[PDB]
Parts: C-alpha cells; sequence; structure tokens
C-alpha cells in the first residue's frame, strides 16, 4: 500500500549540480516527490549571441537530475504555467507503461498533472518531453534531462566491491538545429507555429548547428568550471536525448564506465572514450590523480571545439611527477 | 560427411514475422535448406508517395529472417530471375570465407546458385548483397536481411539461466538515399544505369532521406503494428546493414540486450537504448508489464519521427497501477 | 627511482606494421624511449589526385603504433623541425595529467621536447596533436596515431586464458574534410592561415569528404594488402581519433574484440562488426580459417566503398569446404 510509505520531498538544483541524496539507501522504499515547472524562454547559446526559444524543465537545459533508489516511487508534479504557449508532457525512460508517462502527462498552458511510477530498474536514464507529432522539436529545443535510480546498496565495481563517489556532476549534452538560410546565417522566428516547418527542415539535415553542455557554448568553463581535488572520486552522469556522443576526459579516463548507464551491468574499466547512444544516459567514475585543468569533451573534436561540446574541470592538489613529467621543456 | 546429415527445408515468411523454429535444438546438426528469389521492384516508401526501385531478397525490405542453430549448415538456393536487370549475390556475416559467400554467389539475371556454409558462431547476423563495385547501392536499395544462429541449448541470461521468448519479431531498418535536385525534391530515373551516379552522389552526403522499418514509413503501425500481451516474453531482432541505429521501446526497456548480437556474450541488462552499429544485427528481450500502445524507435528522434524509423506495439492485458499511475490527471 | 630502471630505445616502423615487442614482458618495468619527428607534407589521398597538406607524426598518416607494457614509462622526444610552419604538441590518451601531455609538449618549428609518462592502464589508446584553439584541424589533417599498453602477462580471453597473436597490424582510419566550393570541387590553399577558415567551415559540415585507412584510398590494397595464412592469429588495432567507425572483416569475424580498446575488460566474442567511438582505439583478434581475399572495412559501406575506408587481406592456405562451399555454381 503506497499510502503507508514515507514521502520525501526533493528540492531540485540546477545542473551540473545534483540534489543531495545518499548513495546507500538509509530508509526503506519511499515515495520521492518532485515538482518541475516548464519554462519556455529565450536562451543565448553561443558566443556570437545566437538566441533560440528553448523549452525547459525547471528553467535549465538540461533539466535537473532527479535521484532516487531502486524500488522507490517517483511522484512528479509537472506544472505548465499559462505564461507558456505550447502543450508539453514528460516521458521517463526509467518508467514502465504509457510511453514512459507521456500518455498521462499532457498539459496545456495553465495546467498541471501528477504522475507516479515505480523505479524498478537501477541506472541513469533520460527523461524528455514528447508531445505527439512534435517530439524531436521539443527534445532538440532543450526539453530533456535525466534521472538516476541508484541500487539500494549503492554502486559496485566489476568485482562486486563498493564504488563511492565524493562528488557528482550532471552534464546534459544538447544538439540544437538552428535554421539557416541559404547563405548560412541563422533565422529566428516570430511565433512557434511560424518556426515549426523550418525547425523540421533544419532537423532533417541531421547536422546540428550547436552541440553544447549545460545549455550554451562555454557554460562549464571559467567561473562555472567543474571542480575536484586530487584523490577525489567523481561521478559524471552524461545524457544525450537525441544523438550519439562520445565523452572523454582530456588528461584522465573513465576508471569505471556504464556507457549505456545501467548499474546491474559491470562497468567498463579504464576507458579513454565511450559511446553514449542518443536516447541514453551514461555514467563515468574517475579518481583524480593530477591537478590542473582538464577538458571534458565529446571526442568528435569538431563537435567539441567548433560546435560547443566541451567543458572544463579545475583540479587542485599536488602534481605527481612519477605519473607525468616534462623531462626537457620545449626549446630550440 | 554432410550427406549423412538430415536435411530440413524451411519456408520463409515476410518480416517482421519469423519462420517457425525451436529455440532448443530438437535434433542434431542439420543441413537447413532455404530458397530466396531476388526481386527488383518499385516500392512506395513514404506517405508522400515517393517511389524507389528497391532491390530485394524475396520481395521484402528487409529480406526474411533465416533461423538455424549453431553448427548447422545453411544451404541457400539463390535465384535471380530474368525479369530482373542487375547482377546480385549474397554475403552472410554468419559465414566464414569467400567474402561471406559473395565471391561464390554472383548471379546474372536468369541464373541461380546454391551456397552452403557452416554456421559456426551463434548470434544474429546481417546478410546483404555485395556486388563488386556496387556494394552500398545494392544494400541501400533494400538488399539486406538477417540470419539468427541460435545456440543449440537456446538463449541464456548473464548468469547462464535460460531465456525463452514467447514471440519473436524481426525489425529491419533501412536507410535510403533518394536523390535530390538543388530545390530538394526527389529525382526518379529511367534505368538503373542512368540512376547510378546520382545514387552515388546522394549516398556520399551520408544523410539518408528516409530511415524506415519494414520498408516504409508507418509499415509497423495500424493493422500491421506488432502485438503482445502483458507477461509475454518478446525477442526483437533488429538489423542495420549500413548505418548505426539506437533502438528503444518507448514505455519499456531491453531487459536483456545483445546490442552487437552475439549470444556467447552475456547480455546487457535493463537497457533504455542500445547502439547497433551499421553492419550488425542486435537482439533485445523484454517481458511486457503494461498494456497499451508502445512505440519502438531509433532514438535519434529526428530519424524516428521525421525520417520514418518508428513502429508500434499494441499490448493487451491488465494495467498495473503500482508500476505507473496518474495521481492527478491534467487539469487547470 | 626512475633513473635505476632499464632504458630501451624503440625504433618505430611505418603503419600498418608495428615495431617488434614481446607480448609477455621479458623484463621488469622500463623507460621505453621513442622519438618522433613531426612532418607537414603534401599527400595525395585519392585516385583523383586530391592533394592535401597533411600534418604527421613521423611522416605517416596515421602516426606509428608505439608499444609498451603496463607500468612502463613512455619517454617521447618530439621534434618539430624548422622546415615545418605550425606549432604542434602531443596528447596521449594513455597518460594522466596535463591534457595527456599536450600542455607540456607545445613545440614551435625549430624546437623539441621530451615528455615522460607512466602507462598505468592497459589497452590501445589514441594519441593526437591538440594545439589550443586548433585541435580538430590538426587531428583531421592526419596528426594522430595510437599506443598499445600491453598487460605484463599479455592478452587474455573472457575466461582468463592466454590469447597470443602471431601477427599484428595497425589500421588508422582518417576522416578528412577537404573544402568544397559551391559546385562541389575541392579547394586547395596557398598558406595554412589562408586555409584555416574554410577548413573550419568544412569540418562544421560534419561530413567527411574522404575516410581512409593508412592515409589514402586504396593504401592497404595491392602490393600493400595485409597478409596472413590460414591458422594464424592476427590482432588488428584500429583507431579513429575524431569520428565513430564500425570495423568489419568481410568473410571473417572479430573472434575476440575490445571495441573500446581496454584490456582489463573481457573481450566481446564472435563479433561481425563493432563500434569504435571517435577518440578511441580498439583491437580485434581473429584466427583465419579460409584462404583468399578479405576486405576489412568500416561497415558504413558508403564510407568504405565510396569514401575510402576499405583495405584487403590476402590469406594463403588450404580451402575448407566444410565451412563453406559452392554446391551449385552460378548457372542459367
Ligand atoms: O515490484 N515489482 O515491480
Ligand atoms: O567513502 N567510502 O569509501
Ligand atoms: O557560464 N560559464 O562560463
Ligand atoms: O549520430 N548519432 O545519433
Ligand atoms: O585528448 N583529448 O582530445
Ligand atoms: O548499461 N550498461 O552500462
Ligand atoms: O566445426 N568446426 O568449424
Ligand atoms: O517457456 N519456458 O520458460
Ligand atoms: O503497413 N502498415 O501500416
Ligand atoms: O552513423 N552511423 O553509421
Ligand atoms: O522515450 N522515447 O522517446
Ligand atoms: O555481441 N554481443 O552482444
Ligand atoms: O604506480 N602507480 O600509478
Ligand atoms: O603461441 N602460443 O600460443
Ligand atoms: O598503397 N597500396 O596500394
Ligand atoms: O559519427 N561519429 O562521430
Ligand atoms: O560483409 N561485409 O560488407
Ligand atoms: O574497453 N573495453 O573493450
Ligand atoms: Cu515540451
Ligand atoms: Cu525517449
Ligand atoms: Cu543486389
Ligand atoms: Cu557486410
Ligand atoms: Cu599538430
Ligand atoms: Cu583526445
Amino acid at each position: 500500500d503506497i499510502s503507508t510509505l514515507p514521502r520525501v520531498k526533493v528540492d531540485l538544483v540546477k545542473p551540473p549540480f545534483v540534489h543531495a541524496h545518499d548513495q546507500v539507501a538509509k530508509t526503506g522504499p519511499r515515495v520521492v516527490e518532485f515538482t518541475m515547472t516548464i519554462e519556455e524562454k529565450k536562451l543565448v547559446i553561443d558566443r556570437e549571441g545566437t538566441e533560440i526559444h528553448a523549452m525547459t524543465f525547471n528553467g535549465s537545459v538540461p533539466g535537473p537530475l532527479m535521484v532516487v533508489h531502486e524500488n522507490d516511487y517517483v511522484e512528479l508534479r509537472l506544472i505548465n504555467p499559462d505564461t507558456n504557449t505550447l502543450l508539453h508532457n514528460i516521458d521517463f525512460h526509467a518508467a514502465t507503461g504509457a510511453l514512459g508517462g507521456g500518455a498521462l502527462t499532457q498539459v496545456n498552458p495553465g495546467e498541471e498533472t501528477t504522475l507516479r511510477f515505480k523505479a524498478t530498474k537501477p541506472g541513469v536514464f533520460v527523461y524528455h518531453c514528447a508531445p505527439e507529432g512534435m517530439v524531436p522539436w521539443h527534445v532538440t529545443s532543450g526539453m530533456n534531462g535525466a534521472i538516476m535510480v541508484l541500487p539500494r546498496d549503492g554502486l559496485k565495481d566489476e568485482k562486486g566491491q563498493p564504488l563511492t563517489y565524493d562528488k557528482i556532476y550532471y552534464v546534459g549534452e544538447q544538439d540544437f538545429y538552428v535554421p539557416k538560410d541559404e547563405a548560412g546565417n541563422y533565422k529566428k522566428y516570430e511565433t512557434p507555429g511560424e518556426a515549426y516547418e523550418d525547425a523540421v527542415k533544419a532537423m532533417r539535415t541531421l547536422t546540428p548547428t550547436h552541440i553544447v553542455f549545460n545549455g550554451a557554448v562555454g557554460a562549464l568553463t571559467g567561473d562555472h568550471a567543474l571542480t575536484a581535488a586530487v584523490g577525489e572520486r567523481v561521478l559524471v552522469v552524461h545524457s544525450q536525448a537525441n544523438r550519439d556522443t562520445r565523452p572523454h576526459l582530456i588528461g584522465g579516463h573513465g576508471d569505471y564506465v556504464w556507457a549505456t548507464g545501467k548499474f546491474r551491468n559491470p562497468p567498463d574499466l579504464d576507458q579513454e572514450t565511450w559511446l553514449i547512444p542518443g536516447g541514453t544516459a551514461g555514467a563515468a567514475f574517475y579518481t583524480f590523480r593530477q591537478p590542473g585543468v582538464y577538458a571534458y569533451v565529446n571526442h568528435n573534436l569538431i563537435e567539441a571545439f567548433e560546435l560547443g561540446a566541451a567543458g572544463h574541470f579545475k583540479v587542485t592538489g599536488e602534481w605527481n611527477d612519477d605519473l607525468m613529467t616534462s623531462v626537457v621543456k620545449p626549446a630550440s
């Protein structure tokens, strides 16, 4: 009887940060209550000032990471305020039935709904909007995020021993398809209905104009670089709701990687790069061994360095000359 | 001595259905006899009426699924009737030697041939036509299918326990490259020789115009939706002879997935989405837990919903409100 | 104390050949000394005579395969002669810290540097140039190779039993983005600075003009086909520094495949085709069972047969009619 279970309300945080949770479950199964408010908003996505009409869960691209344990119930109140213009819904890849919830969550502006589902499978999973007939438009306008369903006893390595992260980050990677005129400049539009056919045309090229982390070129750099210290264990959850990606930590590795995100499987060890298929979340665990700047990229390096799919870590601590050193510095 | 082995003749069926077979082998090794007749034919591939000249095994895109057991011999009579115009052959990825059989099976119109090979490795595998100098044209004109080589003791899970499917379906996914003029409309052609250079040009864009299941937009929908019942165990074999895909069951999972199709490996568990590389067949096993409509898609959602890579399941049975429920239906 | 370790100097060879080494380490950990000299040079990459300005390690595309054992130190002297025009560096995906070495190895023309790193993880790994702000241009101009870090006790199968190769080859796969004018012909350029914006434009299409093995269409064919004999065990290391590939041996298999290249993981068995993500090296082990010609391809068959990603093996020995035979040769 679900009404006999504890309820716990989660207050979500903006990516790449993750709401507080416990890796090993400290209670029995719970109904974990989340609320998200859909926001259609203008977003500047590149250094040139390109502005799109984004479609967001909770004001961010990606939407926030939700965290529960296996066999918890996820109860989401989804709000579509009347200041939005479009119908929206939500599909959880973690859920079973009704198109992941999408068939049960269609909300016009001015409406809300509450969905509950049992998180029966452990892993990281995509969630995304999926309105019938408009699915890729919403997804590729930023309307996607992820949920992590932890095993009740936390993560385990390939031998069944615990893996405990000290920090966790959520990198959502977004492919945008900003319509281009025949000279190659972006078009912007006066209403969503006026934009729809050229959005479809742009999407049908299968060639993103932008591929970004955390909603914009450079979002995970500078004052918003990811951080760690030498010796810290970091889990990086990475999602891509629509298109393949190949994450890579420049100067590091994925020590343990669930490339397709499902924790009942043993992780892949010692990865340089891994393939997260479109429509999937993956997770990589790494223990930092060197300080300095790292780049975290999609290792299609055109996608990374020309289209935007690159962020930074700033890592503090002691340099290990045994692992790496300049024997003779660059010189004539 | 192969002549001392039983022979069994298989009568193939049209995808997505699969000819009758036994998961666990009920006999010793056999020579399993198949016949396929090549058919070049016009096919309408989309709702707009776009018509291509398809190149088929047995009249369908994809060609039919062949099913044998490990260490059976596959003996294929391949017929190229004189009503066709082109040379064709067949390459089995399941086979060893002679370019998978392609070097031994070149048939002009009016010819036939019989190839035998030993199915030494268990898995699902692509087969496709591959005429020297014309390989991607034939493949991307629909001339590909798959073969399943079951272990003699049937499928097993990651722990070595049996997995027994109640139903099996074969989804062949086809990328087409219909030539476009500079305004973007399709060109159609008066002979295959007149079409060849612009087919090559279209292919070299690496951008399909259409990506379809079972040969056309919407083929696996409506009266031709896939079906199941709650509690049934379903294996979905999925092939892509030329280009990566990322299957996903909307509202479900791959409970056990051989993403690259080879049954000696343990399956991946609990997948949301999986990557089947171009040139591969994969297989996913799922036990349905909820009734209703599901979409089965390539989770590049542009490829699915704009280019055609989407089908449906219609599932009968009882709804489980513990797994999912609408707590508060959409309302103001 | 690293100065107490043996030093061994390796003399590299041109791909697809691999410098001599021992699978099982015959000594304790060593400092393995390599020297590479950067060469910017014109290269003809296709049958039409298309000429690019390649950026190479040691004069080849790909750069040579380096081979060490786990817990050896790699000490690379990297030389940028004053006959080159650009700044270069090197990033080893095998290494930890300083962007894989790139932050420590920036050499102007007329400079050299020596980097040392500890090869702490076994596998095959990409290395590539990565000058800040110019990364994909250098990589997609050919400035990438691979390093193999063998386990000290050599390779093992999924059950922990030895796998010993008789031959090894290194196939580097290169995506080139030769700029095209609006009629589709290649542009060539008078200086690298004059080429840079249109290189970026070409790259941003995400559509290679050429995808080649060993630096050119047809490089691994004819007198330069790969060779083997029936019964020989062959390891094929395959890298792609920038873009996904899907290798396939036509007429064979990957008997044991590390698709993402990391030897602590059990290999995948019996693969037809496997996905090597951009930014990764993979390795496939096969024992030849039939003589004749094989094609080794990227199984996007457009990429293989139209864009260049195809090579050949020529295999000597006895034909096995039990594995495959023509029962009835093509005839009316
Ligand atoms: O609790 N069974 O999903
Ligand atoms: O933080 N416990 O390993
Ligand atoms: O928004 N960070 O640069
Ligand atoms: O190419 N990735 O969907
Ligand atoms: O080494 N990362 O491009
Ligand atoms: O989902 N396996 O990483
Ligand atoms: O029966 N040996 O392939
Ligand atoms: O249908 N036997 O599990
Ligand atoms: O052909 N089924 O819609
Ligand atoms: O992008 N798949 O071949
Ligand atoms: O949840 N499938 O788009
Ligand atoms: O082929 N392994 O799924
Ligand atoms: O030797 N420790 O990397
Ligand atoms: O060559 N030893 O298996
Ligand atoms: O360079 N071999 O054809
Ligand atoms: O599509 N591969 O980067
Ligand atoms: O069978 N290889 O195209
Ligand atoms: O890296 N595992 O092949
Ligand atoms: Cu929406
Ligand atoms: Cu989805
Ligand atoms: Cu054909
Ligand atoms: Cu093939
Ligand atoms: Cu360089
Ligand atoms: Cu790199």
